[PDB]
């Protein structure tokens, strides 16, 4: 049975991030920003929130917009995820060095949680004012929910695949998954992964907040999310995106690339239990983190860390709890950056890898924000207060979303 | 290296199949219609034709809509896609002998071209009306693109997977392929798998013709669609849904079922070449077949049959005949399905590699319609006038779509 511990698979290495937060467009300052306890959280200014008498009153955009970035040509041709992709994408190629890989060798897999859903209502509204000459050549490519990775691939060169997972909140974590198989099984030796997602609206609130999935303790923005906590109340929206290159550890050698971390495993499995809702026993959930350390080739006992998808509900947090019993890590050191970052649909399973691969790079796990009066019923080893400096080996981030899709991704340090 | 043909990777089987045309609501009946040379295609008789002066004024809608199936709870929990999900799902278990698989054995892959989209126009609406309280509760779990994979894996069980690949036109391609990966690496031994689409909509038809991709010969409408025709002038709409069952061989000896065909390899490539026109060398296209052959274990030799993805636009046939050419498959038998069913976006992949499967079943290749002029620059030998009946051994399904995405799979007969 082929486990990357055995050499049944190849070695594979994270060796280039990037990120942009509500905290930092630059995620070493966003690192930074973590380890101090900066949140991201703040009143939202936005004029449409007294427009619709919205419940919801909180949520953090990013640190610098995407659209300052953008010229006209850029703001006619693309949807704003295929926008933060082209950043994304641009940002983390130069911090790789600029390197000429082989095209035919080169992945891309990207994830988002809905896509181009703006361009679609332009589209619609433009047809309705002068008919169906007035929809763009250019509008099938902007529109299309692949548009992200699309771009991506184009300006980069990948010819080696370009693909989009979408599942919901676990989209930029199952991309990053996609990416190692495609890479483990022959078919590339260089990828780029994670995900992006659009900005804080009106809808997507009205949305989760009438399913009451959301904080509404508006008097205090940078204390709504408290994942894990005996008082929270729902999760809080927190604009961002993600991408990291991985490759495997021989062709980083041969091209001198200094490696942040290895992705040695990832579990993909899913609930079959209700739409929306995860199931309360955790099982699924669990088997996905057991899966990971299968194909890792670990035992729960090597996890000294679990980067959690702590949303901050009261049956989310209720339910992830069981899944680290089940999978046997609930010694581990737990983190809930959503605590400070908030909760980003697509993007944030990527954006929580690359927090994993961080903790085990520099031997430090941010605090997690307001966990002030652990819940009875958790009973996990939460780091708060202060950032918590351990000797972490290896590591899980979990990602589950609506729809019950349970992914897990096992890190080691380099 | 592991490949299906030396036993690296177990062998899977194809063991039921279902779809719904603009033939027939049945999958048997389809397959009759076509070789006897029956179209789907015919004059549009939607009032949205005439409303908007569209330059295309035929296509396909299902023999039998969806929504015929559907009562009045269905139709206000769940997107088009998610009923035609629903649907296809309940009647392939049922032909599949309704079994008891293990859950945790059990894996969902179906892809869409675009998703939920009327169900946010419509959300919309309702929150401009009466407010943030008129969203749905519900709204989040049809909207979501992985919405009619999760509405499957729901129905039937699965829990080792429910995923949603999106990669425009090769969506229902890319599942399947998904699925396969899922099972040869051991995280499921039973996989539903396929592709749903929306119906023939306006806004699709106004954004395909503005790119002018679509046949405008209104006249006839039958005689439209003509793959790799020298006077071919575009691709025709035709509503789809496809899904299979696959299993691992051993797994179907187990419970009695019988195969329809062999699933052996599946290649996923890209372009890197342009957001929407395919590349004109068709290498990374043709790259994509090889990888199939090689994941199986065939050689070019072995390839009895290509079902083109022929969608019967100039540059898109001249494309995939130079793929043919490269992977070195051109003295094959070719099919271009899409001459009688249409073009169906997300779904088209799913319900040409049921006609594969079918193919090698029964030893027979439908006629392409329409194909009365060879075009010097193509030089393939289709398949038209009447069915053929042949040897066919092993056969390839291409699909590509807009991005430049290839998915290619390699089917042999049982
Ligand atoms: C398997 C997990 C499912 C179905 C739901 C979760 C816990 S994931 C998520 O992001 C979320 C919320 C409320 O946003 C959930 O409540
Ligand atoms: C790699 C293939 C690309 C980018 C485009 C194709 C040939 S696929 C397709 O479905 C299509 C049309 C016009 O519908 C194309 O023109
Ligand atoms: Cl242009
Ligand atoms: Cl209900
Ligand atoms: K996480
Ligand atoms: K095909």
């Amino acid at each position: 049975q082929p486990s990357t511990a055995n050499g049944g698979f190849p070695s594979v290495v994270v060796t280039a991030v990037t990120a942009t937060t509500s905290i930092s467009p630059d995620i070493e300052s966003t690192w930074k920003g973590l380890l101090a306890g900066e949140s991201g959280i703040h009143a939202l200014e936005d004029e449409f929130v007294t427009k619709w008498d919205l419940a919801v009153k909180i949520g953090g955009h990013l640190k610098d917009p995407v659209d300052s970035h953008m010229g006209r040509l850029d703001m006619r041709r693309m949807s704003y995820v295929q926008r933060m992709g082209k950043l994304l994408g641009g940002q983390l190629w130069e911090s790789a060095g600029s390197p000429e890989v082989d095209p035919d060798r080169f992945a891309v897999v990207v994830g988002t949680g809905l896509g181009g859903a703006e361009r679609i209502v332009e589209s619609y509204d433009l047809m309705n004012a002068g008919g169906p000459r007035k929809v763009s050549p250019l509008a099938v490519q902007m529109i299309m929910p692949n548009g992200a990775a699309a771009v991506i691939g184009l300006q980069l060169g990948a010819r080696a695949g370009v693909m989009t997972p979408v599942s919901a909140c676990s989209s930029g974590s199952e991309a990053i998954a996609h990416a190692w198989r495609q890479i483990v099984m022959g078919d590339a030796d260089v990828a780029v992964c994670g995900g992006v997602e659009g900005p804080i609206e009106a809808l997507p609130i009205a949305a989760f907040s009438m399913m009451r999935a959301m904080s509404t303790r508006n008097d205090e923005p940078e204390r709504a999310s408290r994942p894990f906590d005996k008082d929270r109340d729902g999760f809080v929206f927190g604009e961002a995106g993600a991408l990291m290159l991985i490759e495997t550890e021989e062709h980083a050698k041969a091209r001198g690339a200094k490696p942040l971390a290895r992705l040695l495993g990832a579990g993909i499995t899913s609930d079959a239990f209700h739409m929306v809702a995860p199931a309360a026993d955790g099982v699924r959930a669990g088997r996905a983190m057991t899966r990971s350390l299968e194909l890792a080739g670990l035992s729960p006992a090597d996890i000294d860390h679990v980067n959690a998808h702590g949303t901050a509900t009261p049956i989310g947090d209720a339910a992830e709890a069981n899944a680290i019993r089940v999978a046997g890590c609930d010694q581990a050191a737990v983190y809930a950056p959503k605590s400070a970052l908030g909760h980003s649909i697509g993007a944030v399973g990527a954006l929580e890898s690359v927090l994993t691969v961080l903790t085990l790079r520099d031997g430090v796990i941010p605090p997690t924000l307001n966990y002030e009066t652990p819940d009875p019923e958790i009973d996990l080893d939460v780091v708060a207060g202060e950032p918590r400096y351990g000797d972490y080996r290896y590591a899980v981030n979990n990602s589950f979303g609506f729809g019950g899709h349970n992914v897990a991704l096992a890190f080691g340090r380099y």
